[PDB]
């Protein structure tokens, strides 16, 4: 089946977990403590010396976006055709870009850079609002009329930014509605309310 | 047909260009000067306010990796099956990770951070050598026995690092052979020797 090896944080596994849960998939969580990580052996065996590590049967994957694309490809959450698959990629790459900036802030200069980051946020979120406006008036998903792996990734990005900058989505009616809508999907809603998700910190350094 | 809108640099378009050329595809280059960029209108119309911008018929794409995956998907350079597609993704994500560090060095702190970056290089390259060692002894491609978009992306990464740190591939027989082998592919070889490629700077700030 599936197994996700990660530290006890939502971080880069939040989206793939939301995906798995919403899609009714079963998976095993192999929690890696800082102690175990610092020992060195596990890290050494990781392709790029990092987590998450994912296992689908005997297929071992690394890279959160690889895991997302894999599940998307195998679970049919990658568009209806090639054009949509490309658009799904375009959205995900955008999410990744902002996620990297977020991570940089959180771990590199939260205190000094938070204000600047927040002033810049609107411009970083606008693209997704625009994508939504061009897709059935933002009444469905980020791309096409079926959910994709990019949706879960974008939803997580939006959720964590809501924590970082409460109200940041107020200026974006489509994104706000979108978040409320996806969060309301039965299985996802249940997962987001579970201790499994709720009792895990967003990041590893206690900042958010 | 195809059209790539970018600044007159290899940068993030080098891999997709190598791909297009090696695959015998025809494409139009729409060069964007710093003057034109600074005007503001073009940037404003770009989804994430950045280039490259790519056009395939009336399909407009943004994000270099999206373009790479799109061409890979439509040109059959994305693995033979889902398992390979995932591995191809894992390689590309790794390449992207190192490319971001490279770009950060080049534009953020070349002078002060070059030495540290270079000492760290071996550890950053090892994963690709390992991937090669696990795939037909590195006699073929990065994943499987057919070329993928990740190959062009990895090749570019290796080529630019050779310029940054001459000899960095000496400790890696598989990567070295791999570079020599792919660079020898007829169409690619011709492209790499063309003014189109040769007379374009690797980066926009003149560093490399
Ligand atoms: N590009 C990778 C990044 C992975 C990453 O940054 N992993 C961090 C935690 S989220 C890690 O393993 N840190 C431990 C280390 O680098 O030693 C991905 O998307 O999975
Ligand atoms: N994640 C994007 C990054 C694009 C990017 O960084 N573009 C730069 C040049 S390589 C740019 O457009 N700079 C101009 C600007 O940001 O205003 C991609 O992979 O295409």
């Amino acid at each position: 089946p599936y197994t996700v090896v990660y530290f006890p944080v939502r971080g880069r596994c939040a989206a793939l977990r939301m995906l798995l849960a919403d899609q009714g998939q079963s998976w095993k969580e192999e929690v890696v403590t800082v102690e175990t990580w610092q020992e060195g052996s596990l890290k050494a065996s990781c392709l790029y010396g990092q987590l998450p590590k994912f296992q689908d049967g005997d297929l071992t994957l690394y890279q959160s976006n690889t895991i997302l694309r894999h599940l998307g490809r195998t679970l049919g959450l990658y568009g209806k055709d090639q054009q949509e698959a490309a658009l799904v990629d375009m959205v995900n790459d955008g999410v990744e870009d902002l996620r990297c900036k977020y991570i940089s802030l959180i771990y590199t200069n939260y205190e000094a850079g938070k204000d600047d980051y927040v002033k810049a946020l609107p411009g970083q979120l606008k693209p997704f609002e625009t994508l939504l406006s061009q897709n059935q008036g933002g009444k469905t998903f980020i791309v096409g009329d079926q959910i994709s792996f990019a949706d879960y990734n974008l939803l997580d990005l939006l959720l964590i930014h809501e924590v970082l900058a409460p109200g940041c989505l107020d200026a974006f009616p489509l994104l706000s509605a979108y978040v409320g809508r996806l969060s309301a999907r039965p299985k996802l809603k249940a997962f987001l309310a579970s201790p499994e998700y709720v009792n895990l910190p967003i990041n590893g350094n206690g900042k958010q």
